[PDB]
Order: structure tokens, then sequence, then C-alpha cells
């Protein structure tokens, strides 16, 4: 943390953050969400990290170079250490990236190495080559070299993500799935795991072996698993919570803006809220059905009337303000909602649905007051505008993600936030073979458009291809875009270090501090 001159620090440097839900896991290769990444950044540190404003900056790697954007050489700092005092080396990275690639690990982020194009990843994911063939090597204990199959000018931006953080081989091997328990875990971030009580709390304590420990200020941070946005606000206002999770309750938001304006933080956020259709399950394998659902949802009602927290109506998957996004707004987005409704009803009628045999399906969401209120609204809108019936279902976060990966669903609410600020952070997740493809969407045309983006050595042609890829996704109605998020949360006035400038919201508790109050 960089405490400004003149700031008086509180005697007790402890922080309590709400984290939305119980995490899927503390193993960097088994996680896929925001609650998981929030804790992961305090515990595991990769090659690069985001600074307090979100820029890619030195992590375990103090400096790096690239040859033709294809061979990347990372010089690791000599004092990087794990919490048990042992050095973090390039061999840790070699093992870790191999473990991420290995199909036996079944990582939801195995395809992150395809997004970066590390050599031999396609064959390793397919079981054709062992994970030890991955294009990574430790040239010495402090030098990690990565070899890509084609030039990727933005490759280093990928490296702040939890999936490419190191994991401690000795603990993994000796304890298997219990390696992350407090008695067994070993970490290399600013913090160490002190306690983990499922559905109660995760408590982290400062890691004295962290190389940048002298600048860490918070000595302990607690992450809670509260999925009720009302309860989160309540426990924030009672004094227990210093930072809410970034899901705000529809019941209280307008009043909070009038009552504690300076604590209500609202900033840009590279995430899209949408309804994820299971593209492989009848009748959702019919484009007319997906198109009808997409058009009949009234974004103005959801964004401005129901939620009304500053979000923007969406017509794409990739947020239009992503670095490199130059998207074309489809004509259907400028139509009236009545024109959208008629087209929707016409398409559903063409697909075989009638008043006597209407379309009925499930709408799955992760337990949350905000997502329930939005799903109820979407249900009413779809019923009114299109004559479709929906059965709402809630599942706790970990179960919900597993369900979507399994494809045991019809339609599910969904949010995707960027992992790196570049359109492929969204677009690669819709590739046929992506481990992140929970839409179960497979389009050779879309795959080809994205494959072409790194074949050209030009940025503007690249932006045009991303735009065409989005048009292909839209033409197929792979998803139902709802809104581009704003990041809204409450932060106590005595929590220093949180700018709100990072559009990825990659917070590190090592950067924060408690001001005397």
């Amino acid at each position: 943390a960089d405490v400004p001159a003149g700031v008086q620090l509180a005697d007790k440097q402890t922080l309590v953050r709400n984290n939305g839900s119980e995490v899927q896991s503390l193993d960097p290769h088994k996680i896929e969400g925001v609650p998981e990444s929030n804790v992961s950044r305090d515990l595991f540190e990769g090659l690069l990290i985001s600074d307090v404003e979100g820029h890619p900056s030195p992590g375990v790697a103090e400096k790096w170079e690239n040859k033709d954007f294809k061979v990347w050489t990372f010089h690791l700092r000599e004092n990087a250490k794990w919490s048990d005092g042992t050095p973090v080396t390039a061999h840790d990275f070699v093992y870790s990236w191999q473990r991420l690639a290995d199909p036996n690990t079944a990582s939801p982020y195995a395809s992150y190495l395809q997004y970066g194009h590390i050599a031999n990843i396609d064959d390793i994911i397919a079981g054709k080559k062992p994970a030890t063939d991955l294009g990574v090597k430790a040239l010495d204990d402090h030098t990690f070299e990565v070899t890509l199959s084609e030039p990727v000018p933005y490759f280093y931006k990928l490296l702040v993500h939890p999936s490419v953080s190191p994991v401690p081989k000795s603990a993994v091997e000796k304890f298997g799935d219990k390696w992350t328990q407090p008695a067994n875990i070993v970490t290399n971030g600013a913090y160490k795991l002190k306690n983990w009580v499922v559905n109660e709390r995760i408590v982290l304590e400062r890691n004295p072996q962290y190389w940048d420990n002298a600048k860490t200020v918070i000595n302990q941070v607690t992450y809670l698993p509260i999925s009720s946005e009302v309860t989160d606000v309540n426990r924030y206002r009672s004094g227990e919570i210093d930072m809410t999770y970034n899901n705000m309750p529809i019941e209280l938001f307008q009043k909070l803006k009038k009552e504690i304006p300076n604590e209500v933080r609202v900033d840009p956020y590279l995430c899209t809220y949408y309804y994820e259709i299971n593209n492989q399950k009848a009748p959702f394998n019919d484009v007319r059905v997906r198109t009808a659902l997409k058009l009949a949802l009234d974004r103005d009602i959801i964004v401005n009337k129901v939620k009304n927290q500053g979000d923007l109506p969406a017509y794409s998957y990739t947020p239009p303000y992503t670095d490199g996004a130059k998207l074309v707004e489809p004509e259907w987005f400028k139509w009236s909602q009545q024109k959208r409704n008629e087209e929707a009803k016409k398409l559903l009628a063409e697909a075989g649905f009638t008043a006597d045999k209407p379309l009925t399906f499930d709408l799955l969401y992760n337990t949350s007051d905000l997502h329930k209120k939005l799903a109820i609204a979407v249900a009413s809108i779809w019923k009114k505008n299109l004559g479709v019936n929906v059965n709402l279902e809630n599942q706790e976060w970990k179960t919900f993600l597993d369900t979507r990966h399994q494809g045991t669903f019809d339609v599910a609410r969904a949010g995707w936030c960027a992992d790196y600020n570049e359109p492929t952070s969204f677009l690669n997740t819709m590739l046929s073979d992506s481990s992140n493809n929970t839409a179960h969407y497979k389009s050779p045309a879309f795959d080809k458009l994205i494959a072409d983006t790194l074949k050209v050595a030009d940025d503007t042609q690249r932006s045009e291809l991303y735009a065409k890829a989005e048009q292909q996704l839209d033409k197929d109605s792979a998803i139902v875009p709802v809104y581009y998020y704003v990041n809204a949360r409450l932060v106590k006035p005595w929590v220093g270090g949180y700018t709100g400038k990072d559009p990825l919201d990659n917070i590190y508790v090592k950067n924060l501090y408690i001001i005397k109050h």
C-alpha cells in the first residue's frame, strides 16, 4: 500500500469484506468466478499483478522481454518466497502451468492457455500430448520462458489472472484436494490463510515472507459469504463490514445514494449481464426460439425501471468500452420494444408455439436478492410480451457454475467480467472448444473469425474481426444480452487505497489501509 503523507493510520489494521458467496475453492486451477478471484489475489501471486489502477505491473517477475511477441522471457525477483520461507522459482511456474493444462485437473480455465496460445496446448487439452510438452521452461531458478505458437502482442496482459498463479507442488502432491486447508496450504501472495469456516468466514493474515511485505498495511482481512445484498448492506451499516460485495440491493440503493453518497462507489466495469441459453438443448437449439427470447426482453425496463443503478442496456457480449472494442450496434437495438415483441412472437409462432402449447422452461440463477428480483422481472416481461412461462430456480454459487458446465439447464442468468482488457477475454469463451463455454455454443464461422485475429499483424483489422465475431454471435442469438455493468458497492470512508479506476476491479488487500476514525 502507498499511504499518503499526512494520513493518520488506525491502530488496528483489519478489514472485513463481503464476498457474495462461499467460494468454489481456494485452488487457483479449480476456480472460475469473482468471489474466488477476490480471495485468490491476496493468496497467490503470478508473474504480473495489477497496480492500484489496474495496469499490468511486476508481480513475481520484476522484468520481462519478448521476441516477436512469440517468446516471452520473465526475470523473477530473487526474494520472491512462499509462506513457508522457500523460494518461488520458475520451476513452480512450469509445474503450475502444466497442471493447469492437464485434462486430469479439469480446470474451468484450462483454455486460458489456448487464449494465450502457449505452444502445444491444443494437443495437451485433447489428451494427445502429455502436459510436460507445454511450451514453458525454467531457463534457471529465476527465469521463466514462454513460447507461443503465434505472435500475441497483448500476452502479458493475461498474466494477472488466478489461473496462471503458481501452486505449491509439494503440498498439492502430499495432500491432494486438502492442500488448501489452513494446516496444509502454502501461499506466495501478501497474505496467508488463517481460518476457513464454510459458509461463515475466510480469514487471511499477513504473509511475512511476501517479498513486498514491508509495504503491506492491513494485517488481517476477513471475507464473508453473504449472498443477500440487503444483509450485506445491513452488516456494513451496523459497523461489521468495511466493504460490501459489489451486488447492490434494489430495495435500498436509491436511499443509500441519498443517505451516504460518499460511500456509494459507482465506476466503470468490464462485465456484461446476460441470460445464458443452453444452445445444445431443444428447443433452445432453434435460432428462432433464442432470437425471440433475445428480442422480447425489454432492456429499458430492466435497466431504468427495475434495477436503476446506472447500468447500460446491452446489445453484445463484449462490453463496447473494452480496450479494442469498436462494435456495430445491431438494428434491432434501435427498434421500438413493440417492434421487437412482434418479431419475437412471429418467430416463436414459426417455431411451433401456441397459446395451447406455449414455451415453458427454467430460469436458473445463483441465490441472490438482486438476481431474484431481475429474474422475476424478466419472467413477467417474457410472459407479457411473448407468452412464455418460466420456472425460476435458485442454486448456491458453486452448484450453479457446475450446473452450467454440465449443461443441465435451459436458461441461466449470467455475468462475465474481463480477465484482461481486450475483446478476446470475452470472445474466446464462445469458441467451440473453450473450457469457459457454458453457453454450449459451437460455431465454425465464429471460431474462424477469432482465429483470424492473430493471423493479421494489424490492430484495426483486428477490431473489425471482433466486431464481425460479435455480429455472428448476435445473428445466432447465442445469448440474451441485458446490460453492461457498472461497479456499485459501498466502501467505508476510512478504507484508503481503493480508487475505483480499475475497470477489471482486481483489488489487492495489500494495497489498502485503514485511516484512523
